[PDB]
């Protein structure tokens, strides 16, 4: 469960503050993508509420913890994501399938066939025991791995970016049996995966150009994700 108050972005990082007054309540079972001039609309998100980077107002609260009080070991740990180029140690497949302590053949095979990765479980023998062919089987393993976290809330950002096109044949087809039932923020800037998304964002002016659904947005006479769909 998420509750958001009031959240304006400024980074001690950088200059100048990025997102200003955003305040919601979300929960599990949606989608939320992130569109813009300048991207990484998501990015901003996982970096505060993940701790990556840091804002100075506001704050997005899961359950009734806010930001404050909230486990730091927790925060940045308990939650998922999907990044365009996070491959992981290729020298044994279920250890680094075992980044924590277990989950051996009923996560393997399990989220492997869930994966269409099983046919790797056909070509290499049993893992702990690597071969690359592009990024899609590689890529495809990795945010395999990455929705294997399996909890509440998975997020990913333009991971869609760098993965090529078709691929998403089969793996925006692999979300679609996947993305569904929890809370996830989905972005993609060809955004063709945002349509069910119960929430959008595009960035102009200062911050999100408003948040509703794609058809509701695509309903009336004028709105921003209409007028972002031509030009793409």
């Amino acid at each position: 469960k998420i509750q958001i108050q009031n959240l304006s972005v400024r980074y001690d990082s950088s200059l100048k503050p990025v997102l200003k007054h955003v305040n919601a309540l979300i929960s599990p079972g949606q989608k939320i993508g992130i569109c813009g001039r300048t991207g990484s609309g998501k990015s901003s998100f996982s970096l505060a509420f993940f701790r990556m980077v840091d804002m100075f107002e506001g704050r997005i609260i899961i359950d009734g913890i806010d930001i404050a009080k909230l486990p730091l070991h927790t925060l940045r740990s308990r939650l998922s994501i999907i990044l365009q180029d996070p491959v992981l140690f290729s020298g044994t497949i279920r250890f680094n399938l075992d980044p924590e302590k277990k989950c051996s053949d009923s996560t393997l095979w399990e989220a492997l066939e869930i994966a269409q990765l099983k046919l790797v479980v056909k070509a290499l023998p049993g893992g702990l025991d690597g071969e690359n062919f592009s990024q899609g089987q590689r890529q495809l393993f990795c945010l395999a791995r990455a929705f294997v976290r399996k909890t509440s809330i998975f997020i990913m950002d333009e991971a869609t970016a760098s993965i090529d096109m078709a691929t998403e044949n089969i793996l925006q087809k692999v979300v679609m049996t996947a993305f569904a039932d929890r809370t996830v923020v989905t972005i993609a800037h060809r955004v063709h995966t945002i349509l069910s998304a119960d929430l959008v964002m595009v960035l102009k002016r200062g911050a999100i150009l408003e948040f509703d659904k794609p058809e509701t947005l695509l309903s009336q006479k004028d709105s921003v994700f209409a007028s972002f769909v031509r030009a793409d």
